[PDB]
């Protein structure tokens, strides 16, 4: 420990602080809410902390502390005020005990002590920890990838590259936490360490890491978008993906195995469009057997077990298919000739072939990606400069045997394979990484996968879906997985579980040959492929709301969104009643399956939907079936073919014609799916999918308003979509308009003004008139917001909407008005009325392991519905712990007192 602080003096460029020992610290003012503190026991002071090796060259910060300028270190000043000295400018009071040395931050917006040292820093056993003050509703988030966590309060993480990729595990660290207090902190360390958050004295947080340097960025904001937005000026804004990047991939290894006939019902076998089976052996297991050599192009009388013919598959099953890995697997490689160039001409031909079928191809890597000599490259190196020039690969996945190192490593690696797809190119192909084993900087070149695990088991989806919740509060927004695990398989319901829920999520990768069976959408029955192919199907036409929250995401909220972040408000959406549900933008809250709980007739039985806001409308995205939020529903059934997704009454959805890939996209059409409620909007934005001239202003947004009744009540509905703003690489300017409105009843009129020209619309005789004209709008009570799924369900899932179809126009020169008079969408609603009844009514020992004696309870001051008897259950509760309950009865006209 440094002792007291002697002095605090402003010098040329930081305050300079003097403790009794000797030891000096600097503190460096950045903007009015951000500081750097660095106690600094060699007095060296440098701008960068030593990385573990150095070539790694990639530094944590992307913005230097010269870039944020000298005007709010000017604008602060320090006084001697007694007991303390006192850093204070228009944002932040930093107070100093003189004598204990303890820092505590007053913002002065809030007037109100954000973060408090409550013990000095500690130096001992070669390690440099902080002890910080936890108030009692403090909750806190971040440390990257924290496999099956989100919210820390009460627990432990480690900031560690652990290289476990299951439950417990940290498949990709970061020392960047925040607290819902109102800071962040990144320490600005390449080591490892561990974030105590009160798992001891709850009223204790501590943070350590490895090493006697103490450095760190300190950053207070009123809001969960301002936390990440100082976290991303300082360490980088996340890579936007290409369009492709969203469409699931295909990954394994096409160059070196070998297929050999074998009985049908041999362990491994897999039938072939020949008709016969197949059992592949890497060479070294072969033995005496003959097989058939797999080649990326099947040009060596073996086309079935090519690259290629796996193309043709998704393409035969009507799958989209965004991007391919032909090269995944250790020792695999990428052509079987004599040289590098032999190789990458074989490659460039797979390339040509998977482009000629709108797929883009990427390369998996072991190792370094750069020949000894690049100008004399032997067979077997590796060369990404002649991968992506010669043979157009746009896309990267990291693979442990190269990254595994972490910390310094992985960010070095990364940030060179960025500089060279973006250079060898002239800026024509961003950046498309998938990694792990990251750190603070990660997100600016690279997503994330969560490394190996084992799928066809329900713990495959429960532990992933707080994993990808937690990634995104970490400041990693471009977060994916395998498509039901790189391992196992044979579980039907597993598989159709894990495409449902995935469709809502950033990168879907099949990561196939080493599972129980092989790893695509159509590897199981017809029932299975169907369902597979409506979601993926369903993803594809969202791209246009999907791609405009990844825009949100480079500089806001990520896309998968913990409740925390849209309902700020809500104690039950901090807590780990949120851990198995999130907000997909802001208008879709996803709810997976993820146990094997079924009721009589084969549903899965969800428990524990949190719907929040007692004033919000909730509806369901497949049926229109709504519920008032305020409430979490148990026992809600949900059939095979269905997924709980619930639309934010409100809600602007962006929507595309179905697409297997960004190049079937109808770009001279548009469309929204609007759930009008009150007074709401959304920016959609465009660029060209694949170029960096997104970073040089090169997109176009356009805001779309929707200002009608509430939910449920009739009146004036007008849509107002404003002019396009922006320019790119082969924009389309002139579109047709199509608006799909969730309505209960024909509207009185419907009225369009384009550019401020009234234009005269035609009410449709039938669906048959409204498809094939223009100008036009129809009430529709058969409208499908996905047929593929109304197919693959066997259930019709038809709602009613008011349609309209507006002619091409320019959408930069002219804007779109579109009023309804007597708009409605009236339905009931599950828990509908919220008001408190007079006229209405008001522990089981037995089956304690609790049990209490239609019904809503309060359990911990959370309110729990759809309790249809005079009993219900609670679980998920810690072994001998106490909690707090009352019920009230729901009838027609409200819910009674409590108890
Ligand atoms: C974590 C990681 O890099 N996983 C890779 C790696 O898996 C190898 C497994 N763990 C093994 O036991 O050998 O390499 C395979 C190659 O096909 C995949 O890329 C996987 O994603
Ligand atoms: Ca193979």
């Amino acid at each position: 420990s440094v002792g007291a602080i002697v002095s605090i003096e402003k010098a040329e460029k930081n305050f300079v602080i003097t403790y009794a020992s000797g030891k000096k610290a600097q503190i460096s003012i950045l903007n009015d809410h951000l500081f750097r503190y660095h106690l600094d026991p060699t007095g060296k002071f440098e701008e960068y902390p030593t990385p573990n090796d150095p070539k790694h060259v990639a530094k944590i910060t992307a913005k230097t502390m010269a870039d944020y300028g000298t005007q709010a270190f000017e604008q602060t000043n320090v006084t001697d005020s007694g007991n303390q000295f006192i850093l204070e400018n228009n944002g932040l009071k930093i107070i100093f005990e003189k004598e204990s040395a303890l820092m505590k931050v007053l913002d002065k917006k809030k007037n109100q002590v954000i973060l408090e040292e409550t013990a000095p820093l500690s130096f001992k056993n070669d390690k440099a920890t902080q002890t910080l003050k936890q108030s009692s509703q403090e909750n806190y988030f971040g440390g990257g990838t924290q496999n099956g966590r989100f919210t820390h309060k009460g627990t432990a993480i480690q900031i560690v590259n652990t290289n476990n990729w299951v439950d417990g595990g940290v498949a990709s660290p970061n020392p960047f936490y925040w607290s819902t207090a109102g800071y962040g902190v990144v320490r600005n360390t390449w080591k490892p360490g561990n974030y105590d958050f009160g798992s001891h004295d709850p009223q204790t947080t501590t943070t350590t890491h490895e090493g006697t340097d103490f450095d760190a960025f300190y950053f207070f904001n009123d809001s969960s978008a301002g936390i990440l937005k100082d976290y991303y000026e300082l360490t980088g804004k996340p890579a936007l993906m290409p369009e492709y990047g969203f469409y699931e991939a295909h990954l394994n290894a096409y160059n070196r195995d070998y297929w050999v006939k074998v009985a049908e019902g041999t362990a491994g076998a897999v039938k072939f469009e020949d008709g016969n089976f197949y059992k592949e052996y890497q060479p070294g297991d072969l033995g005496n057997l003959n097989g058939t050599l797999e080649s990326l192009n099947g040009e060596k009388e073996n086309y079935q077990f090519s690259a290629r013919a796996v193309i043709d598959r998704y393409k035969k099953n009507d799958m989209p298919l965004g991007w391919f890995l032909p090269n995944d697997g250790y020792g695999a490689g990428y052509g079987q000739t004599d040289s590098l160039d032999g190789d990458v001409q074989n490659l460039k031909e797979f390339t040509d072939y998977a482009q000629a079928n709108g797929v883009e191809v990427g390369l998996w890597t072991q190792s370094n990606l750069h020949p000894a000599d690049p100008k004399n490259p032997k067979k077997g190196e590796r060369d990404i400069a002649k991968e992506v020039s010669v043979a157009g690969v746009k896309a990267l996945k990291t693979n442990v045997a190269w990254v595994g190192y972490g910390y310094s490593f992985g960010l070095n690696g990364v940030e060179d394979a960025a500089n060279v797809f973006v250079k060898e190119t002239d800026g024509a192909v961003r950046p498309m990484i998938v990694s792990l084993d990251g750190w603070a900087g990660t997100q600016r070149h690279a997503g994330i996968w969560t490394g190996d695990q084992t799928g066809g088991q329900w713990e495959y989806i429960r532990f992933h879906i707080p994993t990808y919740i937690g990634t995104s509060l970490s400041g990693q927004p471009n977060v994916g997985s395998d498509m039901d695990g790189i391992f196992g398989g044979k579980n039907k319901e597993v598989n159709i579980r894990d495409f449902q829920w995935k469709t809502f999520t950033p990168v879907q990768l099949n990561m196939d040959g080493w599972g129980s069976n092989p790893k695509t959408p159509f590897a199981f029955d017809q029932e299975a492929t169907d369902l597979n192919r409506a979601y993926l199907k369903l993803k594809s036409m969202m791209m246009p709301y999907n791609y405009s929250i990844a825009k949100e995401s480079v500089d806001g909220l990520p896309m998968v969104r913990a409740m925390a972040l849209e309902f700020p408000n809500e104690g039950t959406a901090y807590t780990k009643d949120s851990q198995y549900q999130y907000m997909w933008g802001p208008n879709l809250l996803v709810a997976p399956i993820y146990n094997g709980n079924q009721d009589e007739a084969g549903n899965s039985i969800r428990d524990g939907i949190y719907l929040p806001d007692e004033k919000q409308v909730w509806v369901d995205l497949f049926t229109g079936e709504k519920y008032q939020g305020g409430r979490v529903l148990n026992g809600v059934k949900t059939p095979l073919w269905k997924v709980p997704v619930f639309v934010k009454d409100g809600s602007i959805i962006p929507m595309t014609n179905p697409n297997n890939n960004p190049k079937e996209i109808q770009r001279d059409q548009r469309s929204f799916l609007i759930y009008p409620n009150g007074a709401t909007s959304f920016n959609m934005y465009e660029d060209d999918g694949i170029s960096t001239s997104y970073e040089a202003g090169q997109s176009a947004t356009t805001k779309i308003n929707s200002q009608g009744p509430k939910s449920n009540e009739k009146g004036d509905l007008t849509v107002t979509i404003e002019p396009t703003k922006g320019s790119y690489k082969d924009f389309v300017d002139e579109r047709s308009t199509t608006l799909d409105l969730l309505a209960s009843e024909a509207p009185e009129s419907v009225t369009a003004m384009v550019g401020g020209t009234e234009v005269t619309l035609k009410q449709a005789a039938n669906k048959e008139e409204f498809l094939a004209g223009t100008n036009l709008y129809y009430f529709d009570k058969e409208f499908q917001v996905n047929q593929y799924l109304s197919e693959a369900s066997g259930e019709k899932l038809n709602q009613s909407a008011l349609s309209v179809k507006l002619a091409k126009q320019s959408v930069t020169a002219k804007d779109v008005q579109i009023t309804v008079k007597g708009f409605i969408n009236k339905g009931t609603v599950d828990g509908g009325n919220t008001t408190v009844d007079d006229q209405l009514t008001i522990i089981n020992e037995e089956k304690t392991t609790l049990t209490l004696q239609s019904y809503e309870v309060e359990r911990d001051g959370t309110v729990f519905g759809n309790i249809q008897t005079n009993t219900a259950t609670f679980d998920g509760f810690s072994f001998l712990s106490e909690h707090t309950f009352r019920v009230r009865a729901v009838g027609k006209n409200g819910v009674s007192e409590w108890s």
